[PDB]
């Protein structure tokens, strides 16, 4: 069984090789994602595919994929829009993707930001960097112990952001669209408005559904605490990122944390430093740090969350293979 692996990163390379193990498949890792005619003509006298994020297996690649006999197509990752699903089906591709990973690697980089700023070290560190070591005002903090949390989203990574924060100390309360059974020992359930009222922190983990729009909006933004924290290492379309800028500028925030941003494509992933970035608000947005942090959508960038993505995704071609379904099959 011969597999091309997209999108690799020389770190993951041991990962995707050690994974391997158990399942003997000629793999080969390219750096290159799924987009050009020619990133799709890599596939030729390949079996299967893993494509990650940023891999577009639109009607031309899915077209030129089929062309050249390829068996399967795979996702790493929990997300498949950059997969023309309907299309795919139409044309008889089996493909499968990876639901579950490590909730832990999200959620430690949503506490980590919300912490970088109650706490006030990346303004703090920002400035010491600069050899200045003044202390001021702003840089006067509360204690998460003290504080209340609030989890907008509690799913499974919710949850554990959710198990995290109350483990540091704090009070937790958390908002879904379902009763979320079992979390009463770190948790208490209750409207978003109660969150809105209630929190010191305020993080995402709520899925993105189209019809709604974002959660984060004008009017949530004025129900919060002033001087309130938001993190948002969910999806870009989560929040209204121009609403956001504005509740930085005024105070109403204190800080703002994401890990995605609606948009993110074009900036994520690029060295442009001296450059004028084309998206305005993105340019605002850098413009406010260190009371607004960036990471480059690496909530899933840890060891075990990659080695979790590539052995599930091995199963899943394994499972694919030997019996023509999977539990992660993509439907």
């Amino acid at each position: 069984m011969k597999v091309l692996c997209y999108g690799v990163r020389d770190v993951e390379l041991p990962i995707f090789e050690a994974c391997n193990k158990e399942f003997g498949y000629d793999i080969k890792c390219v750096p290159d994602y799924l987009n050009t005619k020619e990133t799709a003509e890599m596939a030729a006298g390949f079996d299967a595919v893993i494509l990650r994020g940023n891999c577009f297996a639109n009607k031309q690649n899915l077209d030129i994929y089929k062309k050249l006999g390829v068996k399967y197509i795979l996702t790493r990752t929990a997300g498949t829009d950059h997969i023309d699903k309907e299309y795919a089906k139409e044309l008889g591709f089996p493909m499968a993707f990876v639901p579950r990973y490590s909730p832990n690697a999200i959620a430690e980089l949503a506490v980590t930001q919300a912490m970088m700023l109650l706490r006030h070290t990346a303004y703090t560190t920002s400035r010491t960097a600069k050899k200045n070591f003044k202390v001021d005002a702003f840089m006067f903090s509360k204690e998460v112990r003290n504080c209340t949390v609030g989890v907008v989203g509690l799913g499974r990574i919710g949850r554990v952001a959710a198990q995290i924060f109350h483990g540091m100390g704090a009070t937790v309360i958390g908002e879904d669209v379902f009763e979320i059974k079992g979390i009463e020992d770190y948790c208490t359930q209750v409207s978003l408005d109660e969150v809105l009222e209630k929190s010191d922190i305020i993080t995402i983990h709520a899925p993105y559904i189209k019809e709604n729009g974002a959660v984060v909006t004008r009017d949530f933004l004025k129900k919060m605490k002033d001087g309130a924290i938001l993190v948002n290492c969910a999806r870009g379309q989560l929040v209204d990122t121009e609403a956001v800028i504005e509740a930085v500028e005024s105070g109403k925030l204190g800080g703002y944390g994401c890990d995605v941003l609606d948009g993110e494509a074009s900036v994520f992933g690029k060295d442009l430093e001296g450059q004028k970035l084309e998206n305005p608000l993105f340019e605002k947005l850098v413009d406010l740090y260190p009371r607004v942090l960036i990471t480059p959508h690496l909530g899933s960038y840890t060891d075990e969350a990659v080695k979790n993505m590539v052995e599930v995704s091995y199963q899943n071609l394994k499972d694919l293979a030997e019996t023509g379904d999977c539990p992660n099959k993509i439907k």
